[PDB]
């Protein structure tokens, strides 16, 4: 496990008609937008791509991704207060795919997320992995 | 309207596998349900399930068209600790006739596996349709 | 020694608060059960509980000191998805008398509430003298 | 929605009893302890009672938890792993009823936490609430 990533975009963008629903936004305010890659051994593990409220996080684009996660970064700028997390198995996009170094026909584990501050949505990320290279594992009580 | 049929309800050498699973030899006796639900008359999930027989000796004798397996194990024995592994699959062939599903159709496979104090008790494989279910959480931090 | 008894087991109209927390009508009935769960001879909680009462038509019939009705509406409709609300209360000066606690001891409340697909079934309090409960888990990150 | 916080307690002590057990290390051992108010747009939310394996974070006096919180740093450390949970509905003492502006009578909720890094219990905290001012929430697919 030599864990390796590679920022792959990182800019201001409209909100649009899908981040607006996301994030609650009006199509024609401004998000900021970062897509990372996560490589495991140089095999590429997962990819985050971001989308967060410029006026929530008006410095997001000065930031170091490399260094710190930009969900780290987030929660330091806003008190982050709630999350929602939905979990699909889905194909990936084309450039996803490519991305990810996949055939376009393997299954790939989706977790939408989306993070609130007080009543406001700040940040709402889709990790994309390939289902092969990466399981959730967990253990609770009951 | 949600309905379900019993594929399988029988007793079973545990197998390499599911000997593994529950630390028993693999000749000994487990119990083994394969049961899909169905959302109006659309299969949703396969549950394909063991226990150790000497856990829930009683298991053959229920009717899991009316009460979950789980539910009913919650009930011979205190359910104390759960582990579960979420993936992205291909199902085989034989699940995705089960399911009415394209053999390409990306499913979520959850495994789990519950125990009674130190003790594993069952294990199941759950696989759904990637178009028919998700997992969703929404929680305070 | 674990015991319980039924307290109340009625049909009643939603009204405002059972609207709101089932999305219902206020005229729309609903079935009412409150129990109160001891542990040798001392209460240790109140689960108050309502129901959509076209979801679970017999729900009036049960016994629930042989079953709970968490159990019983499993069987009887596909739950899907449930909410947990915990929060340090004081309660009301009813259920204080009924849990046998000063009006001034805090309680823990679990409100829950759960759905089968789109459509809320039920919402209960479980409301417990903060003496004599805790809530308590672990969990991988 | 802002977090302000005010450092009260910063000091390496004995674990005795409590901690020993907590955190599986003998009662003589030194461990770090924090004790910091929590607010929320200037209203006490919550009393954190921290505390910390000293050979795990040794830095951890050292640092500005008006900057960042003792978890978020402490995840930077070490990777947490596994959490537990107990949570009590209880009065709070006088000492505690002054530090969060809060009724003698008020219910407050009391969590008491300890979290893990692999079989290693990196720290153990004592929060308490005011019931007025912070509940759980969550909501989630069977």
């Amino acid at each position: 496990h030599r864990h390796t990533c590679k920022v792959m975009v990182l800019k201001e963008e409209a909100a649009g008609s899908e981040r607006a629903l996301a994030l609650d936004m009006r199509e024609g305010q401004r998000v900021f937008h970062s897509l990372i890659v996560h490589f495991e051994n140089d095999i590429p593990v997962q990819i985050e791509d971001r989308f967060v409220n410029a006026q929530v996080a008006p410095d997001y684009l000065k930031q170091d991704f490399t260094l710190q996660t930009p969900y780290a970064y987030l929660s330091q700028v806003a008190p982050l207060t709630e999350g929602e997390h939905v979990v699909e198995a889905i194909l990936a996009e084309a450039d996803e795919c490519k991305l990810l170094q996949i055939d376009a026909g393997e299954p790939c584990l989706l977790i939408r997320r989306r993070t609130w501050s007080g009543r406001q949505p700040v940040t709402a990320a889709r990790l994309i992995h390939p289902g092969s290279r990466h399981r959730l594992e967990g253990r609770f009580t009951k």
